[PDB]
């Protein structure tokens, strides 16, 4: 194969970040968004993405529109239209200062076959292609012989490793600063996690399941040359570190880091 | 290439259905859909699904949506969420009556090409494949160099014409009978029009641009096989007769037929 440049040191070629729904969006809440943590983070996401630009893609958790669209097995289309709806809010935002943000239905674009998502459409790398941002969330997926799954935001990653040249950055970002060790409600941060043989930190999650498909969302794309993270999102905070070699981040950020 | 029958005695194997945005919104009122058109229009177009299961597809008009979505050239993006709106409500109103509707991003499976509209994914065969009933509409469309366009739902039919096997018939059902020749507010349905040398319907429409978009579509289709109807929408009528060889339909159907 091509001899791919790898290691702390090198600075990404591809940024997929994904937003969680905890932190945009209530649960006790049916389709609350938080328009300020929208805003904010958009603006956050905005500088990225003029980086990055033809080289990222925002993926959103599903929030509240999801959660009640997965709460007659064809009623999980509803799923597809529930997750545009937040697709269509961040490109909104982000059209809204500057960025070139377009949604697009992954149900249109990927099926599962074996279980393993199959990207179908070549838009996705046509977009990209012509320095816009996509904006790609969890959906609704029809497998080989019919059959509709929901599919989660968290392992939309997964489906970008094929087409992402060079090196892929995955960056999920959610209510946590990682996977914690010790307690559900408990003690440290696992800060590295070799993708490889990742069975600590499976351990630790039976310890204190969203937090399980982040886990083998990510491993899978490690195992091929990721580098991926989990660690705390928070609207207001400056992301240009996410640009940067990992040996150069600021000595504040925590995070679990998950490679091979 | 495969010799294919065709004519006035033969059955369509294939149903593209355009329901007009006239027929179920208002222009004068910002994403008014009429719920109850499109509640009566969903219980006709359910039996056609049902009959033409996996060889259909329902095509909607923007309408209101659309018209206000392209009422910075980015900008345009918009276009695709206000059709995607569109797609959703026709989907949701016709798996409450037990049809297998998955609403379909077309900006997510089809860029321009020399101005020729590309489908790009394979998902759209896929979904007829499994049994399920694509719902279309118009969209914000990619061209090979970034630029984004307006394409309209009148044009969806053009899409399909790689893909269909076998006898497509097109139907774009609107607010009129027809092409009508001798005035806008004038005197009689063309009821034949030669796709190989439409010249006289198009100089009926100088006579009396929405309709211009409609020929130029359904001659497009007409020369590659495709038998193309514009004729008036009701959200009541019966629409059974449009699973029937032309020669075979009820002698008060008033339509303009478009063929080579
Ligand atoms: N070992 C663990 N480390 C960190 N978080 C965990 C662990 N086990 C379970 N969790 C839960 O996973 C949650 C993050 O997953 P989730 O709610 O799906 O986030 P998002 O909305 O950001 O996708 C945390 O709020 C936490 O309550
Ligand atoms: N020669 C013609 N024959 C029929 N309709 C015409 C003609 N010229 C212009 N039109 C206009 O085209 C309209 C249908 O196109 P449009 O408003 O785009 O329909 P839809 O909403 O159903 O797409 C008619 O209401 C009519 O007012």
């Amino acid at each position: 194969s091509g001899l791919v440049p790898r290691g702390s040191h090198m600075t990404p070629d591809f940024l997929a970040i994904k937003v969680g729904g905890s932190l945009f969006s209530r649960k006790d809440e049916p389709g609350s968004l938080d328009d300020d943590a929208v805003t904010r983070f958009a603006r956050n996401f905005a500088r990225l993405a003029e980086t990055y630009r033809g080289r990222m893609v925002l993926i959103s958790g599903g929030g509240a529109f999801g959660h009640g669209a997965i709460r007659h097995a064809f009623s999980l289309a509803g799923l597809t239209e529930a997750t545009f709806e937040v697709k269509k809010r961040w490109a909104e935002k982000l059209r809204g200062i500057g960025v070139d943000a377009f949604p697009l239905q992954l149900a249109a674009m990927c099926t599962l076959r074996n279980g393993i998502p199959q990207l179908r459409s070549e838009v996705l790398r046509d977009v990209l292609d012509h320095g816009a941002l996509p904006v790609l969330a969890g959906d609704a997926l029809f497998d080989e012989h019919g059959k509709l799954w929901a599919f989660s935001s968290d392992r939309v990653p997964e489906v970008l490793l094929p087409m992402v040249e060079g090196r892929l950055r995955v960056v999920t970002l959610t209510d946590v600063d990682g996977i914690v060790t010790d307690g559900a409600g408990g003690d440290t941060i696992l800060p590295e996690v070799d993708a490889r043989s990742p069975e600590q930190a499976y351990a630790a999650l039976w310890g204190s399941g969203a937090m399980h498909t982040k886990l083998d969302a990510l491993v899978t794309c490690a195992r091929r040359g990721a580098e991926c993270f989990i660690m705390r999102g928070d609207p207001g905070s400056d992301l240009e570190f996410l640009t940067a070699p990992f040996s150069s981040w600021p000595a504040h950020v925590r995070s679990t880091r998950i490679t091979t």
